[PDB]
């Protein structure tokens, strides 16, 4: 019938995991990141497959050559050891495509939270339970969807939030200066260019709430300035505006992929010296 899919923001997770694992101002090789990697996998997999989710989908983040995003906003998103990590991780990860029975999206100028939010969107419709394994809140944005769970791996509890919407229209209409996404009351570009004059005016909440519960509100309450920076917003935050080609390619790329057998993982997992792991083949 209807196999659950349990979706991961794999990319989220690792670094998270390595951030608190491996102690600062010490290097980081490619087996700290081999075990690390495919314990976090073995922890997670387990936690989905157990609640029902039992198809697993790996989505990384790969912005090799930039965003797609930033075909739109060129702005888009302009001690520890960083470097190692990052080198072992992609070395780990294309292992992962190899031996292991996981589906990884990775598409260079294409992000988790796009594989996911795309994926997500097409297998609810398509009558499967979805797992999103992930703290981000902007998924709340998809919890609109059928059947659509979200478990936080760092915080062990379950993500339930209407105040989507106006989560989704905050970001909007005030921006994400994670992601160089201004307020509508700016500049396009206002994080980039920004001088030290420049604060963004404030935007009050019953303007937000009365767009996020009626966006044709955005012609009556947004001047045309702030409109049109609102259509900019839309790209670059809310998940429905991903261009259907983006999308298509996701997809695409989905049913395009081609599991290795799992008598790969045995031999992979003695020939990375992970000879203490071959006993947990079962849990993968
Ligand atoms: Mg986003």
């Amino acid at each position: 019938y209807k196999e659950g899919i349990c979706l991961i923001n794999f990319s989220q997770i690792a670094l998270s995991t390595a951030l608190v694992n491996f102690p600062d101002k010490e290097k980081i090789n490619l087996s700290m990141v081999r075990h690390l990697i495919l314990n976090s996998i073995k922890f997670n997999v387990k936690k989905a497959k157990t609640l029902g989710y039992t198809k697993i989908v790996l989505c990384i983040d790969n912005a090799k050559s930039g965003y797609w995003r930033r075909d739109f906003a060129y702005y888009y998103k302009k001690t520890w050891d960083w470097e190692g990590y990052f080198e072992s991780s992609h070395k780990v990860i294309d292992e992962l495509k190899a031996y292991m029975p996981y589906i990884v999206m990775d598409i260079d100028k294409y992000e988790a939270d796009d594989h996911i939010a795309v994926l997500v969107k097409k297998f609810s419709l398509e009558g499967h339970k979805i797992l999103i394994i992930s703290s981000d809140g902007d998924f709340t944005q998809l919890h609109k969807y059928p059947n659509v769970k979200q478990w936080s791996p760092m915080h062990k509890k379950w993500v339930k939030i209407g105040s989507a919407e106006i989560d989704c229209m905050t970001k909007i209409l005030k921006g994400d200066k994670k992601d160089n996404v201004a307020s509508v009351k700016v500049r396009s570009d206002f994080w980039f260019t920004r001088v030290e004059g420049e604060r963004t005016p404030s935007m009050k909440t019953s303007i937000v709430e009365a767009i996020a519960n009626d966006r044709e509100q955005a012609k009556v309450l947004l001047t045309e300035s702030e409109y049109n920076r609102y259509k900019e917003n839309l790209v670059l935050i809310d998940f429905d505006y991903i261009p259907d080609n983006i999308a298509s390619n996701i997809v695409n790329y989905y049913n395009s992929y081609k599991l290795p057998p799992r008598g790969k993982i045995y031999s992979y997992f003695v020939k990375a010296g992970l000879s203490k792991l071959t006993n947990s083949i079962n849990e993968f």
